[PDB]
DNA sequence: GGGCGGCCGCCC
DNA sequence: GGGCGGCCGCCC
């Protein structure tokens, strides 16, 4: 079971675990703010690509949370969407 | 701001507005459940190509109500998913 | 077959 | 450059 309120939330990406950082991601997409088991550290997108979906090209699609992509756990309350960078 | 909790729900598709019937709804995906205002009646998947997304091959997220895929309405607890076949 | 994850064109 | 709507191959 997963805490979805909590300031630290295991996710995972084409079966690679990590640590989502609220408080990183927080301060933007440019920010690292997952960290693997081994000690590194990963923005958002890179940790899309590091689990094998650069191509899918949607980090809150392809990055998942107690089975829930965290598209769910923005649009239910329990994860702060980060701005968009303007073009 | 829409009524989800109505069990008649304006939908949209592409330029395209009718009416969610919630209780045809429920009776699954081939029962017509979306009609428009002139009287002619659609399944979801009807109502999904009539609004040019028939190559989006999804009428859960090709329909929409209030802005929200119908799959949103489905997650919140207010609009039945019917049976998958 | 019905629909969903993978993909990527395209806008802003 | 980022990410979402439109597309479609392919599980069950």
């Amino acid at each position: 079971t997963v805490d979805f309120k909590a300031p630290l939330l295991p996710v995972t990406c084409g079966g690679v675990k990590g640590i989502l950082h609220k408080k990183k991601l927080q301060q933007g997409i440019l920010v690292k703010c997952i960290q693997t088991e081994d000690g590194k550290w990963f923005t958002p997108t890179e940790f899309e690509i590091k689990g094998g979906h650069a191509r899918s090209k949607n980090w809150r699609l392809s990055v998942r949370c107690g089975g829930w992509p965290l598209r769910w756990l923005m649009e239910n309350g329990f994860l702060p969407d980060p701005p968009r960078i303007r073009y």
